[PDB]
């Protein structure tokens, strides 16, 4: 009884609907009912054509502010290159509307979406924190495709009212249930560059998401990291298909490229998901990415098996989202408990790190307290380190079940001597493991040269919970 959209471009959106296998699963999404109804969804980014033919049925005022300019209309500033249209294109990703003989479809096309103009100026710790904080209690997903300069050298993050913004949303956003901030994990693969040095991606609070093109391989521009989660189709070489959306100037676009059009469009499934459960948590959200995402078929040289046997990487996390399954687990889902977090100071002294450090810890994970934890989600490793050339230093974090994640690769351009000034390396990689063992912490020279420094301060940060496992994949 379902019938498909009939927009004239949804046949080339092939990461939507495909006989191929190829695709997001979103046509069995919409075919138990799920394309967003009641679901707000903002971009914040450089602005939102508003009155576009494909984004004024779902557009919301409500989700929506300018804060470059301090009004409330998001609309682009409009110029000859035609540089303000980033947001209007990831807001059709997520919610162009479908069946209007215009263009394409959103994922969630039944959505309402807006847009934060906020990256069209001077981008301070507080504009940031003021478009993260619009409308807590009516907006239910971010989506952010933007973060610290790619070059491959920069280590960056939230600000301090960034971050409250991010604690103040999940935390007391969505009527206490915590925003959803849906974030792209970069675009600095030609520079080397690895997202575990972007703070807003190596968060907690947001879900990260990198990139896959057509023919399931590690895009150009791909950042690797343990901090991502899942991935969805975007661009790639120039034989294989791009992202079909809204475009500035009323338009029509093929060619929307990069991982910041995967986050838009992991947004649009979130907003699926909501709809299919209102009352899902921020952290149930991340459960079910990690539960349902799909490895196969998707390319890369380093797929692994975790503590509880599902394949993860450092390019995909857990893998290609899946629209069906996510809302079909969604529906029946079972609150997770109250987040429970571990800290715990490894060192006893400082350590020289010279060719190789290596430090072993064997810990109890807060036995016998209310912070004990038996099942992980996020777990960090919170660094304070001296070093003379930053870029040189590799970095793995072993769990006691046996799980390598690369807190940070080799990056060729970092000449910094400013080293990590507690730094919290994020992995997603031993999510639902036992935490409990031996956690060991690497860092090496990966060049030839005679470097050298100290680790002053390593605080394993464990969150997680003490309750409902499931039986490992
Ligand atoms: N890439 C895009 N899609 N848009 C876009 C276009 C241009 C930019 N350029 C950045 C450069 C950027 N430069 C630096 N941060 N160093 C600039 O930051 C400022 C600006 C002013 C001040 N001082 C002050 N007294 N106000 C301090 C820092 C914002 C400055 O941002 C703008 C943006 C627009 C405008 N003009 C306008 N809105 N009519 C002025 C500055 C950034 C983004
Ligand atoms: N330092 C210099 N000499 N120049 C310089 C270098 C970098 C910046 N930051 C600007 C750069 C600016 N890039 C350009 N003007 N080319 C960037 O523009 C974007 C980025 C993404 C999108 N959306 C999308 N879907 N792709 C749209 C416009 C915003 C981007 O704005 C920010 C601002 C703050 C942050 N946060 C942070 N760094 N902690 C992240 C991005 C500004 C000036
Ligand atoms: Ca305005
Ligand atoms: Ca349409
Ligand atoms: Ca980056
Ligand atoms: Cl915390
Ligand atoms: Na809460
Ligand atoms: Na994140
Ligand atoms: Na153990
Ligand atoms: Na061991």
């Amino acid at each position: 009884v379902y019938q498909e959209p009939t927009d004239p471009k949804f046949p080339q959106q092939w990461y939507l609907s495909g006989v191929t296998q190829r695709d997001l699963n979103v046509k069995a999404a919409w075919a138990q009912g799920y394309t967003g109804h009641g679901i707000v969804v903002s971009i914040l980014d450089d602005g939102i054509e508003k009155n576009h033919p494909d984004l004024a049925g779902n557009y919301d005022p409500g989700a929506s502010f300018d804060v470059n300019d301090q009004d409330p209309d998001p609309q682009p500033r409009y110029t000859q290159m035609n540089d303000n249209r980033h947001g209007t294109r990831c807001a059709g990703e997520v919610a162009a509307v479908a069946n209007n003989g215009v263009c394409g479809v959103g994922v969630a096309y039944n959505a309402r979406i807006g847009g934060v103009r906020m990256l069209d100026g001077e981008v301070t710790d507080a504009v940031e924190a003021r478009s993260l904080g619009l409308n807590p209690n009516h907006i239910h997903i971010y989506s952010a495709s933007w973060g610290p300069e790619d070059d491959g050298k920069t280590v960056d993050g939230p600000a301090r009212l960034a971050e409250e913004a991010f604690f103040r949303g999940v935390s007391q956003g969505r009527g206490g249930l915590g925003s959803i901030f849906v974030w792209a994990s970069g675009n600095g693969g030609r520079e080397h560059d690895s997202c575990n040095c972007d703070g807003y991606t190596n968060s907690i609070y947001t879900l990260s998401i990198s990139s896959a093109t057509q023919f399931g391989n590690v895009p150009w521009y791909s950042e690797a990291c343990s901090s991502t989660l899942a991935t969805t189709y975007s661009s790639g070489n120039q034989n294989e298909k791009q992202i079909v959306t809204t475009d500035l100037r009323q338009k029509c676009t093929e060619s929307h490229t990069g991982t910041s059009a995967s986050a838009p469009l992991a947004a649009g499934i979130i907003a699926l998901t909501l709809e299919a459960n209102k009352n899902l948590t921020w952290r149930d959200m991340q459960h079910l990415v990690v539960q349902t995402s799909k490895p196969a078929h998707l390319n890369a040289n380093d797929w692994a098996t975790n503590g509880v046997g599902r394949k993860v990487s450092h390019s995909y996390g857990y893998g290609l989202l899946d629209a069906g399954a996510m809302v079909a687990l969604a529906q029946n889902w079972t609150t997770v408990a109250p987040q429970r977090k571990c800290i715990i100071d490894i060192l006893t002294e400082p350590k020289d790190i010279g060719k190789r450090l290596e430090v072993r810890k064997t810990v109890t994970a807060c036995l016998g307290e209310p912070n004990h934890i038996t099942r992980l989600e996020h777990a960090q490793a919170r660094l304070t380190l001296s070093y003379n050339r930053r870029g040189d230093l590799a970095i793995h974090l072993v769990s006691p079940m046996g799980t390598r994640s690369t807190l940070l690769a080799a990056r060729p351009h970092d000449y910094s001597a400013d080293g990590f000034n507690d730094w919290a390396f994020m992995t997603t990689h031993s999510w639902d493991e036992d935490p409990s063992g031996e956690w060991v912490l690497e860092i090496e020279n990966t060049s030839e040269a005679n470097n050298y420094g100290t680790l002053t301060k390593f605080t394993l940060v464990l969150y997680g919970t003490a309750s409902g496992s499931l039986v490992p994949r």
